């Protein structure tokens, strides 16, 4: 009976009645990824490079080439800076990745990254006013090993067509290496989204969860699921915001984290798991399960679902547990499991399940923001100073269980963190731009993105954009029921 | 008097009568250099991203990003020639530079090349339906010097991201050293702009210009000022497409060309220029001047800085002399001086005079034809099956002394230039696509060419795309005058 609208705003309804939970939620992931499958291939990817520029007629030519564009070329010589407003580098941010820890997928090739990267580069334009492209890499040194500074000689050599660098989906303890040498070696910001914009949102999820459970931060047990970058970062921020690190227990493959993890404090590429062995987690918990026991709050960054994450975790929790399992493309557990298991609040990574807690409602809004005056790095003051921005955001137009934190449908999230991400700039003294105000920052930031908006939307409406196919959706639900029923 | 039109195709009307030819000459270069400042300036660069998939509603981003996205990272890791159709890639060019030849300007330090490099990829989109960005980067090793094997390195690290790669504005021997060696290593093609390229125009105007001046092109003198990438390969076409070697003089920066240079013979870097010794100007001649007298063509790409090509060795020419002075922003002798001179045909690198012999007639077409059918190498046969058909498209709407070749103003040379290269490729057997006609490659340039265009002008007419304001056009012309009148 049912046919998926245009929008797909209606999937929920096209799914018949009778598949279970289970059902649903499984059949929900196999429509997406059939689906996925079906909109890359029928529109070639997802960005395309225009003109911002006018081509009013043939002679504009001569000073957007020869002779012109000498001017620019010996302009920038002498001063690169200016690089910034005759090129597009001012607005420009590479997406860099070398593919080795792709979701949940892991090393997925060095082309693999591809459909993630080209996504984030499409939602910086669409969200964020930020022009942006995908720049998946080998970073296989000679012996065949991906390498840390194959990647940091990479970046350093092409930073000088870029405004910020955003490394995603790199391998730890890699990653901690790369980022923590590019962001003080280049003169353009570098930060890895998977650390402190998954840390930011996450956080912004936190915040206005236990204003819903009214519990203050500081009073609140916290288990974490997973010791990858994300969740050590999430971990940082939320002490920095007020949490007590010793009513706090992270979990990696071999146990928890503690004083007596000697293998971790051997090993310093893995100094943030060892900084969170000194300061965390006094009472050396054993196991997930009795650390559950009464906790308030359970975050999840580990090994896709189903089922890692258990329902008897969550039962044995306190007063309105907070649960955040963001593992993709498949939860550590569904949400229709979760609350079974009596969890008041659950968040997930995925844009399908309420409450998405993902990092592309933090990236635009702290790229725009450091871009626009020119912040050196990305400091974690300025990734709280974003958690803040979303988290108030959400909270000013209402929120409840089953909204907790701003979605990628609310632009105006944006240039609020744009601009809180700028004057927190300023104030940590990293902005080389410090003659805008709070409101200049938010009116840059809102002009960009509405300009993208429209823009992309005339693009739509004119069918220069192609209508997606009726008939290979409902081939896509088709898919997706015989999957969970055949 | 006129004021300049928003389409500036009335600034020789603009500039005043009582001009002298050279201060006529001298203000079309500083308007154009200082109408490159402010517009660039105007609009922070010319090129953005912008979406070209469906964003009909918020479900919509569960296909583009988690969880569906995750199917297309799996299909990539197991089929990485699917990153070709399930992301931009397949229409994707890297503008590789690192900055060391821009123009007549030469090195100007790694982000100086971004203003060359951001046209170039205006232009890819504009004229060649093609998506490309700059990418500029440090080739410098440690003790400062620029290192080929880096942008060897550099380039075989990126070209995960790209459907080819086109190499700019590098430095002789470093360009041939990352060309040769990447357009065998890489899985894309790869190719040198200013080598293939160049060379493509170079041959489709002298096609013309022999036709116009009526002389057989094997029973031609030409005379080469020059030894650089662009003049080498040049050579290299005119011969493959039918020169008599022994007619052909090269000059470097020490004197001739000729199996006498001991000089080069040794320094196998240079194998190019050794290749013409060996083969070329069999008479030693022993002076430009020498050369010249009774010589048929005359053809310099002095890059840099100022070339220089006389009044004296034009005057001293055979019958209808054609001169190509290509050298940019400023060519080795204006058109008048040459005209005065005694030149019958003239070609420069600018479209602000006649005969436009420029890359950008030719890369459009080169390389979309080669993306269409998966071309693993660009090959000199490609390269001038292009000039073929650029020369060919010109005559077929009349040339003529001040018109020998086809302008960026005509869009309809590039499809044709993609269906020829495409077909070349596919009888030179470099293709990986090789059952489509002539008439399927055409189809898919033009229908591509045609959206970009539209697109771009669509955006434009909406104001999405800000007119330029005519004050700063008013301002740029009488700064023009000022410099010329004091
Ligand atoms: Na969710
Ligand atoms: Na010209």
């Amino acid at each position: 009976m049912a046919q998926l609208k245009a929008d797909l705003s209606n999937l929920e309804e096209c799914l018949p009645s009778t598949l279970s939970q289970e059902q649903r939620a499984v059949a929900k992931t196999q429509f997406y990824k059939e689906l996925a499958e079906k909109v890359h291939k029928f529109y070639k990817g997802k960005i395309q490079i225009m003109p911002k520029c006018t081509l009013a007629g043939f002679n504009w030519f001569n000073a957007y080439y020869t002779p012109g564009v000498s001017r620019i070329s010996t302009n920038i010589r002498d001063n690169n800076d200016s690089s910034l407003f005759y090129s597009l580098r001012g607005n420009f941010v590479g997406v860099v990745s070398d593919s080795t820890r792709v979701l949940g997928d892991g090393d997925v090739t060095p082309p693999g990254g591809l459909g993630v990267m080209e996504g984030k580069a499409l939602l910086m334009k669409y969200l964020g006013g930020i022009d942006a492209v995908p720049i998946c890499i080998d970073s296989k040194n000679k012996e065949g090993k991906n390498d840390p500074d194959a990647v940091i000689e990479f970046v350093q050599r092409i930073q000088h067509t870029f405004g910020a660098i955003n490394l995603e989906d790199i391998s730890q303890p890699n990653c901690y290496k790369i980022l923590d040498v590019l962001r003080e070696s280049c003169d353009i910001p570098v930060w890895h989204d998977d650390q402190q914009g998954t840390a930011s949102v996450t956080l912004a999820g936190l915040l206005n969860a236990l204003k819903l459970v009214k519990k203050d931060i500081h009073e609140c047990r916290m288990v974490f699921i997973g010791a990858g970058s994300s969740n050590t970062t999430c971990l940082r921020l939320i002490v920095t915001a007020g949490a007590d690190p010793k009513k706090i227990v992270m979990f990696d493959s071999k146990g928890s984290l503690h004083n007596g993890r000697e293998d971790i404090k051997k090993d310093t590429r893995f100094y943030r798991k060892w900084e969170i062995c000194e300061t965390t987690n006094p009472s050396k918990f054993g196991s997930i399960a009795e650390a559950c026991v009464g906790a308030d709050v359970l975050i999840s960054l580990s090994t896709p679902g189903p089922g890692v994450v258990k329902a008897e975790w969550i039962k044995s929790m306190g007063e309105k547990p907070i649960v955040f399992c963001c593992a993709n493309p498949v939860p550590e557990i569904y949400p229709y499991e979760a609350k079974e298991a009596g969890a008041y609040i659950v968040a997930t990574g995925r844009g399908d399940f309420p409450n998405q807690v993902n990092n592309s409602v933090g990236f635009p809004g702290i790229l725009k923001g450091a871009l626009i005056v020119r912040a050196r790095k990305i400091t974690d003051n300025m990734a709280i100073a974003a958690s803040r921005a979303l988290a108030e955001f959400a909270e000013k137009r209402g929120i409840n269980p089953d909204n907790i934190i701003g979605t990628m449908d609310e632009p105006g999230i944006f240039p609020k963190e744009a601009a809180d991400v700028a004057m927190q700039a300023i104030k940590d003294g990293v902005a080389r731009v410090t003659d805008l105000t709070w409101q200049q920052v938010y009116d840059i930031a809102e002009h960009d993105i509405k300009e993208a908006r429209e823009s992309a939307q005339l693009l739509q409406d004119s069918k220069h954009i192609v209508d997606f196919p009726q008939e290979t959706l409902n081939e896509c639900l088709a898919y997706a029921i015989n999957k969970v029923t055949g």
